[PDB]
């Protein structure tokens, strides 16, 4: 039966059918949003869901037999696996995080469709030639995070009272949002020289990002 | 008589004339802005308009006789057509949107005048070589927008209570405007881990944007 | 005496002497800032000023004889002229704008010093290959400015009540500062669809700027 | 004994060891952050430090015997030296800045480990090819900063009352943070034409930045 199924799986109809449901479940997912819709076509959409997740567990299985090991060696397939799976976990139990993560299946439309793969693949290909800098950067953030926690965490618990808060705050400063009016001016009301810690931080971080762009925009 | 008019339309004078009015009606639109001016040279400006729109329909007509099918197949002429059409719709009836959309006729100056066309043209040419990425992003937004609606729409109606509500908010976060002080810090007061949803969102959406720039910078 | 002076003007000492005063007047200009300093070395700096402006009117004259017409054909010289001049206008009369514009002389350090000229020159050289786009852009701003004035100027006098206010506000939106939390969200409290006017405006304006960078970053 | 130690220092083990401690002291610094951890494994962490600093001076010494002059001529070694020196200064005395600056020893990991060096190196290499522009800008800031101080420092002490006050503010405006709502709109309530000072400032400073990026992107 191998080749029998293998001709179904590898068939055009198959894919087109899968891509069709993606877009359907996709559209249906946006109505599941409407408080109203849920009172009318409420159940219809609920059943349509269990159906789709079924059809997808089938599809994902059939695909495995037809590919065996090569499947759990395919980035794109693994995704579909670890996404249909999350959608399988009981509607109840634990937390509803998983219940929300289900919408992650609409990402399957990147899988099932060529071109999308190209871009995604094209985008991701660059990540490697960035890790050297990213590492540097993280180290930087880590060092300043620590310094900031022990410099302003006392009188500014909210933004620097913790190693992790400082991280968050420094990332904000990196995106340059409300960094002056919201963080550094207030800070300076107690530590006149705080500007000596942030302006430099902004330069380094800014500079690095600028180069990182140059790289990707050349290398 | 064809060639007769075809020598009028196709002439230099003709174009130069149309361009003269554009820049004239243009200067007029900016005065029609002033409350004061409308109390003095008020009507002078009102009639002047009904005149231009006429002269512009005549012109648009003449051009169609001189081009027949070719006219309704030229982007630039089409624009000129639509823009004149709008301006034609009665000052009254329906909503005043149209009444405002009239000022779109000053975009006519991009049409009538070469060079502008070149730049506009040079710009639009890049668009198609982005669509693959623009689609990816849009899918992305749709997915996270749906997630956000069901993750914070209950306690934060204004920013995520609706699917479109969330789209707007997320776009804001993408432009990085007040993203931390304005939206994420406040959100975290109820959902400590919301930073797990937005920081990653910020990275992905930023990365893409950076790449996109590169593409256009190079490709 | 021509060659006599011409050898002084063209002399090394001359320039070095001029560049020396620039830096001196420059340094002295930053102390003229201090409320305190003005009570101590107050007059000293005041006289030192009249002296420098003298020495500079001399220098500027000597330079003219040695160059005649070629002088008022030299961008760099013209500057020095139209800057030493402003500094000549009476400390009183009219308004103190001119009294502040005097600090513009420290710009002479870009003049008197090679290398600086290179960069400046290098920077300015690009402006030309940007005017096509800049023109387009301005037209755009003008069109939207007008539309906005007649769309929100009524209930939002501060930000759109005038053609010029709208300009200012739109530039702000272009820099993306407080555009959402400060302008569009408030706006939407009265005009639910305002987002249909600004998001597009942001895209066009953003896109254009992105290209303009590509150009300068290639052309 | 020279070669003896020269084989210790120059050895693999040696380096790997130093690197092991870096990452160790590093992890320690982040715990020394926690108020809780300091109440439990408190001293364990305190002694651990005084140990590393020792081992690091020994190491820094050994390296100097093995390199003599070459040591105080290598950027990376110099850094390592200075960073250890700081860490050496008594926990007490003077201000606790030093006490915090100690965490700068985690930058040691950029030194000890190759690759990091490469990136850091690759980054710093670009710096010199910017100085001409960096100087221009700095001159610019100085000039406008002086102007702003005497144009708004009286009615706006917090942002322009001082020469350095104005520097900070202007830098803020350059990063474009809250520049309109935060500073210029408020300023305009007293000085209607202040937009004439800032918009141009924004353009010039932006242009430069854009070019600079280009330079580094290409040159």
């Amino acid at each position: 039966m191998y080749l029998r199924i293998t001709n179904i799986v590898e068939s055009s109809f198959f894919t087109k059918f899968i891509i069709y449901l993606i877009v359907l479940n996709g559209i249906t997912m946006g109505l599941e949003t409407s408080k109203t819709f849920m009172q009318s076509f409420g159940v219809y959409t609920t059943l349509f869901n269990q159906i789709v997740i079924t059809i997808f567990t089938i599809e994902i299985i059939l695909r495995i037999y037809v590919h065996r090991i090569s499947f759990f060696k395919d980035p794109w397939s693994l995704f579909d696996f670890f996404v249909v799976a999350i959608s399988l976990v009981p509607t109840s139990s634990g937390f509803e995080i998983l219940r929300v993560l289900r919408v992650l299946r609409l990402f399957r439309l990147v899988t099932a469709v060529p071109q999308m793969r190209k871009i995604v693949s094209a985008l991701i290909s660059v990540i490697p030639g960035m890790l050297s800098v990213i590492a540097l950067m993280t180290l930087f953030f880590y060092i300043f995070a620590i310094m900031a926690t022990q410099l302003f965490g006392e009188r500014f618990p909210e933004w620097f009272g913790t190693l992790g808060e400082s991280f968050y705050t420094l990332f904000q400063v990196m995106t340059l949002e409300s960094w002056s009016m919201g963080i550094v001016r207030p800070l300076m009301e107690v530590y006149p020289y705080a500007w000596v810690f942030f302006i430099p931080f902004i330069f380094v971080v800014t500079f690095v990002m600028i180069n990182l762009v140059v790289a990707i925009c050349v290398d």
